[PDB]
């Protein structure tokens, strides 16, 4: 495992440093996104809370296309904010239900360290 907290203070400094592989051994769902929503990084404690597999899901767009239930102003609403603002960090519960089984969980966006960057991080609740 990668040795990092879901909500961590300074969690965009500690991810700066992974790759597809490092991300992968996160305790936690991480999603990359830019600023319109295209996925980036998807990582495999990702793909195991929802079903996706992430080479299926990097460069497809979360809101439009792969998590339509995300696609609000409770959950976009506030990533689009994040992203016109330039700034983000927020954690909140969520259902994911599309074209699953209603997975509750928390998620945390948070703005990397890059400039347009955005972290979409999610567990289990
Ligand atoms: C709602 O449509 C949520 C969908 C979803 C969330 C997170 C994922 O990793 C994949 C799909």
């Amino acid at each position: 495992m990668e040795h990092v907290a879901f909500g961590s203070e300074d969690i965009e400094n500690t991810l700066a440093k992974m790759d597809d592989g490092q991300l992968d051994g996160l305790a936690f769902g991480a999603i990359q996104l830019d600023g319109d929503g295209n996925i980036l990084q998807f990582n495999a404690a990702e793909g195991d809370i929802t079903g996706r597999d992430p080479k299926q899901v990097i460069g497809k767009n979360f809101f439009k296309d792969v998590a339509p239930c995300t696609d609000s102003p409770e959950f976009y609403g506030k990533f689009k904010e994040g992203v016109a603002s330039g700034n983000l960090n927020t954690m909140f519960e969520y259902t994911f239900d599309y074209q699953m089984t209603p997975t509750k969980v928390k998620v945390h966006m948070k703005k990397a360290l890059s400039g347009d960057s955005y972290w979409v991080f999610v567990k289990r609740v």
